[PDB]
């Protein structure tokens, strides 16, 4: 059972920003997702804290980094507080809805792309590079969903089949033909020393082959 659902049209009309404006400076994509791994990372230990309970599905906190050239996939995998189902049909478009009007408030006024993050919309930068972007997730509380975008107005959710992942979140990139410098070690290495030097939770590269 998959279920179809239309993105709100200001959110919608951001992803084709994104994907439509001459920007270079593709890379701050990474930086993004790491950041919001580590706020969900966050977010549980916290949790934890009057909880312990909370980490029955995990104690680790950690994010991993994992390319594959064979999928042409770029997989960011963080062990924090997950995803509801009602986070992923409602409750990150109610966020992210004026998130984007003060965001797309903000270019027009001379901000670039790279200020993305400020306005809690981080995760949309994911299609600078990415054609589709699949995120599976598990909370505590429900059970294990794959949410699923190419972008033109419409995403999916369906309940999961996949390896169970105890809790957390790992979004797939499944990046475009021409972005495929974010599956080289060297590159990604580059990029995290750059912009994610001070996250405090481990980052582990995956090597390939
Ligand atoms: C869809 C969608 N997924 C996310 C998302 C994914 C992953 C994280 C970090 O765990 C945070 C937010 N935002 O929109």
């Amino acid at each position: 059972e998959v279920e179809t659902f239309a993105f709100q049209a200001e959110i919608a009309q951001l992803m084709s920003l994104i994907i439509n404006t001459f920007y270079s400076n593709k890379e701050i994509f990474l930086r993004e997702l790491i950041s919001n791994s580590s706020d969900a990372l966050d977010k549980i230990r916290y949790e934890s804290l009057t909880d312990p309970s909370k980490l029955d599905s995990g104690k680790e906190l950690h994010i991993n980094l994992i390319p594959n050239k064979q999928d042409r996939t770029l997989t960011i995998v963080d062990t924090g507080i997950g995803m509801t189902k009602a986070d992923l049909i409602n409750n990150l478009g109610t966020i992210a809805k004026s998130g984007t009007k003060a965001f797309m408030e903000a270019l027009q006024a001379g901000a670039d792309i790279s200020m993305i993050g400020q306005f809690g919309v981080g995760f949309y930068s994911a299609y600078l590079v990415a054609e589709k972007v699949t995120v599976i997730t598990k909370h505590n509380d429900d059970e294990q969903y794959a949410w699923e975008s190419s972008a033109g107005g419409s995403f999916t959710v369906r309940t999961d089949t996949g390896e169970p992942m105890g809790r957390g979140t790992k979004v797939i990139l499944h990046l475009k033909e021409d972005q495929t410098e974010y599956l080289e070690e060297r590159r990604i290495k580059e990029i995290v020393k750059k912009h994610s030097q001070f996250i405090g939770y481990p980052i582990t590269l995956f090597v390939e082959k």
